[PDB]
């Protein structure tokens, strides 16, 4: 009775154009409704629409190691003669008919539906589950799939794939769903134990192979498995103290689907910690208003330092990178040639001695935090390069702020990671995440509780745009980048914490 | 009609003195050997020898909701108690008639034989597997266990606990034994998993909760996943980039048994951090010796510092604890005074401000690195504290050898938390291990292995002597110590890469 749809789509559900696909050659797809629609562990049912039987290469179109039957009415035996085991190609009136022709029941055991129209009347019961290719860069179509939701901003999500790339696409791969010996050993893993949690993210969908979920997950526990504790600030937190995620870059870049990241100001933020500035009001006007808050009159004040122009983080961040142990001046001290430039060895290492076990990033130093607007959340880096000339970054965090900066301080660093895979001639393999004390803030809970309900979208693509131009870190410019196919969700607003 | 054993014993065997048991109420244990002999998920039986039943207050005696039955031809009448009254007793002639009571087969599902006389004779033909408490310490005995071979230097394990402890006493539980659709997903899982000798840490233990088995664990992932480097040195690794471990403190120390841990210089070392003592002449007179290689003439002239007396680590990790950023003149050099005493804001944090993000100790100060032995390993570490007045740890570590100082480095960090939890009047919890390039050296690669093949045992645990006396970190002494039930396996020796 019951039949599988393979379909691999725009966001906007666009499928095929002037007769074909609209996308270029992706070939990690090809792998994937290959071995899909051949499998019954080691023949299968491939029913595609007559304009779809058109849009095949002559020497690919027998469908090799299934049936295939094809609606249509013009066309039905001027097909084959066009020349082992191999079977006659079928014709089949309509979708319904091509189901009657069950003369062929246990010869086959499973059919895969390869057509839009063709797709309507899928629909129009017979399905269960529908295997569908998430593509995220949209393409112009003329031919789109049917009416479940998300995909933009019923078949029930059980599979979401991490997001791969092939010619400049990302695209994840999704599944819609209809809607004595080891036993002796338990009487003692039942009382050492405790079991379900259950305010957990994504239930419904039990393979959980996008990589967000770390995060996700990450939130979960800290709610569930952490404890309610006071922190400076006056507003309570639930932490953990210590947990991890590393993200795949070799594919697709780690920007949360779940809720718009703030891009903009991670890529600005960055040239400013590639830069150097101290001067907060050097990003402000920019746009870029998140540190804004940290250095207010009424806040330097409140950090003792009723010395400084309002904006200065002092001897903070990548102050501490380029200038390590200098003493500082102002935010508008021309600081070039004081104190250690961390981040100049870092390549100067990678480039040569790249098996080296010395390429880090100290933020650091005990000797000043009393200097700074605040003392360094993310704090250390290091670089690595294995066998592939992959690099292969870690960053170290004090305190992760999971509804708000943890978002945002991924990308910043995973961003970071191809800013230096770039420049050191390698290609970017994956960024791993250690934090500290891990919280959230209570009036973060509802708000969070909410964000559980949204699955994970495929990954951006971003690209260094300008890679000839650049030969150093500071050949880095605001414009050089390229954000990707990424279809994010709706922002969601969380009050930070002074 | 095979059967299960009750045991709790000492690493040599043994099991009791003068008719009671030789340790002090174990209460882990007693909650233990109550839930596993009465369940199958909705009685049992329990056998016993006429003076094991004798041991029993008579409070005690009827063990509710069993069956109990004693093989012994003095006792034949009772009655110490005589309701629902469910569980009816009975006396018998030997074990094999015992067995012999299958009426009853139909009444309770499996048998449980609690000791001496009737545990060589329960061996001597039926049984299968043994429920045995592992008991770290030895105690005196007279009555102890038969013919063992992993409660010091057939019944296959399968099953290791994670070590708790009551009153002092460390032990292990273990068990030894004779010798609708997703149909859908599979397609897809199939080709993603397809690259797919891996060796392994003991597999014939299927549940695997001691905690060492990280480590165990670690050294397989290494040599599986990881890759064939050079290095420094000239030797060469296998390695991974990227390890986590957290290990349970509360109740026992992780002190490694697979090997033997070099203990008594771990102790020293530490001690020598909390002194902040650069001469390494120092350690090698107290019989220490795995510093005394990175400090000769040679290695020195190796590290371009023709200026440094045969043993000055440079400005090293102590120094950077205790003073910071400081002019670092020579190993004799009285610094009393200079720089950041980073550890001591540790403790003033935390007596104080333990809610606070800033409770850290880094020893990566980059404008020092051209003038040390070496750059810092064990790099950074963090302090925290929930509401339960524990403490717990994390450590960084850049570069781990993990043959041989892994384990080593593993009770440092450990071993300091006891003394951070002590001194600021804290009970505590748990440290946590993150490692960066983590490799073996490839002359480590059969060595390793060959450790994979032997057991953990229950860890040791820890105590801190004059505890009323010590009052500050500086007040701990060398011995101020003891290490309470430590059981290795005898330590391989593997050289180190020079
Ligand atoms: N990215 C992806 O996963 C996919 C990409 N594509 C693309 O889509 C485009 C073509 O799709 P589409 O335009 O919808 O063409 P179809 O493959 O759906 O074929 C249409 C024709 O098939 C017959 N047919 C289809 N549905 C019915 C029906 N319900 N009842 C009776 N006859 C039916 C008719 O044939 P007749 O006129 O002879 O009577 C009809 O004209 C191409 O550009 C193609 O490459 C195609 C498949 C999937
Ligand atoms: N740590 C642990 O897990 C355990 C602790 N212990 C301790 O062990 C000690 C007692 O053990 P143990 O000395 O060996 O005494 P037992 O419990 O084995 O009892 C011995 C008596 O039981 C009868 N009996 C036992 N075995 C046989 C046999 N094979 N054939 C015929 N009769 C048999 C005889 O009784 P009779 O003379 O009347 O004919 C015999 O004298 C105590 O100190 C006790 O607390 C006891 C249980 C387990
Ligand atoms: C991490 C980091 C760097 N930082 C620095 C920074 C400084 C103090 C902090 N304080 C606290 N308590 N939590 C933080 O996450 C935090 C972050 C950030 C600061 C703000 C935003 C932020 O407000 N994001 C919002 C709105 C931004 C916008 O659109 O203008 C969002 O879109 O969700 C992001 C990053
Ligand atoms: C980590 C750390 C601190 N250190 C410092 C230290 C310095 C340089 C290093 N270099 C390398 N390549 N690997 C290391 O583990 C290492 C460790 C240690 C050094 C040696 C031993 C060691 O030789 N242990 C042996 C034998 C000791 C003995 O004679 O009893 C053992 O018993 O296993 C342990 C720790
Ligand atoms: N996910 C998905 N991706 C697609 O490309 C796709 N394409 C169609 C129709 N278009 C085409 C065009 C060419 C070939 C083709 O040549 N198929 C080969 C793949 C070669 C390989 O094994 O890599 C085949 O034999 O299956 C298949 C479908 C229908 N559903 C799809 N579904
Ligand atoms: N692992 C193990 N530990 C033991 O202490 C033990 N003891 C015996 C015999 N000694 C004794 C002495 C007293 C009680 C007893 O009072 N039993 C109570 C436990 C109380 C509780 O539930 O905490 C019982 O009702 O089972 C049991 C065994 C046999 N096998 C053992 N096996
Ligand atoms: O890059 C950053 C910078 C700041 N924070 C958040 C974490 C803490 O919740 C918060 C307050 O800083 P402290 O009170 O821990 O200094 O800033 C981050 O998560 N990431
Ligand atoms: O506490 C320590 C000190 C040293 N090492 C080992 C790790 C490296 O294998 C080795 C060499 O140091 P580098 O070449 O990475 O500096 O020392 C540790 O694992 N832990």
């Amino acid at each position: 009775k019951p039949v599988c749809l393979v379909v691999a789509m725009t966001p906007k559900r666009g499928i095929g154009i002037n007769n074909g696909l609209p996308w270029p050659h992706l070939t990690t797809d090809f792998k994937h409704f290959s071995r899909v629609t051949k499998t019954t562990p080691e023949f299968n049912a491939v029913v595609m629409g007559r304009k779809t039987w058109e849009s095949m290469p002559r020497k690919f179109r027998p469908l090799v190691d299934r049936l295939n039957i094809v609606v249509s009415s013009s066309l039905k035996e001027e097909d084959i003669a066009a020349k082992e085991g191999q079977q006659r190609v079928r014709v089949c009136a309509s979708l319904p008919a091509a189901l009657s022709l069950e003369e062929y029941k246990d010869s086959v055991d499973q059919i895969f539906v390869v057509g839009a129209g063709l797709y309507e009347a899928a629909l129009s019961g017979v399905a269960s589950h529908l295997y569908i290719t998430r593509v995220a860069r949209e393409f112009p179509c003329d031919v789109f799939f049917p009416a479940p939701g998300d995909d933009i901003l019923t078949y029930r999500p059980i599979f979401i794939s991490k997001t791969f790339s092939d010619n400049g696409v990302p695209y994840d791969f999704v599944v819609l769903e209809k809607r004595s010996s080891a036993a002796a050993i338990a009487p003692v893993l039942a009382w050492m134990d405790e079991d379900r949690e259950l305010i957990r993210a994504v239930p419904h969908v039990h393979f959980r192979g996008h990589e967000e979920f770390q995060y996700l997950d990450l939130i979960a526990d800290i709610i569930n498995n952490g404890r309610t504790m006071d922190d400076r600030t006056g507003v309570g937190v639930i932490s953990k103290f210590g947990c991890t995620m590393r993200y795949s870059l070799d594919q697709a870049f780690p920007l949360l689907t779940t809720k718009r990241v703030f891009w903009k100001g991670v890529l600005e933020e960055l040239l400013w910690f590639i830069r150097g500035d101290t001067n907060a009001n050097h990003l402000s006007e920019k746009g870029v208003k998140i540190w804004d808050k940290n250095v207010t009159r009424e806040f330097l004040d409140s950090r003792n330092l009723p010395h400084r122009e309002v904006g200065d983080i002092g001897p903070g961040y990548g102050f501490q990178w380029r200038h390590f142990g200098a003493a500082y001046k102002d935010m508008h001290t021309d600081y070039t040639g004081q104190g250690v430039d961390q981040l100049k060895n870092v390549i100067q290492m990678l480039r040569t001695n790249p098996t080296d076990r010395r390429m880090l990033m100290t933020a650091w130093n005990p000797a000043a935090l009393d200097e700074m607007a605040l003392p360094p959340c993310h704090l250390l880096c290091q670089f690595y390069v294995n066998d592939q000339k992959e690099l292969s970054c870690i960053m170290y965090q004090r305190s992760c702020d999971v509804g708000l900066g943890v978002p945002f301080n991924i990308a910043s660093y995973s961003l970071l990671t191809l800013m230096v895979a770039h420049v050191c001639n390698l290609k970017p393999k994956e960024f791993i995440h250690f934090m500290g004390n891990t919280h959230v803030y209570t009036n973060h809970v509802e708000a969070l509780k909410e964000q559980l309900r949204r699955e994970p979208r495929p990954f951006p693509i971003v690209n260094i745009l300008n890679k000839e131009r650049i030969k150093e870190i500071d050949d880095f410019t605001a414009e050089d980048f390229e954000v990707v196919g990424y279809v994010p969700h709706g922002r969601i607003q969380m009050e930070m914490a002074v």
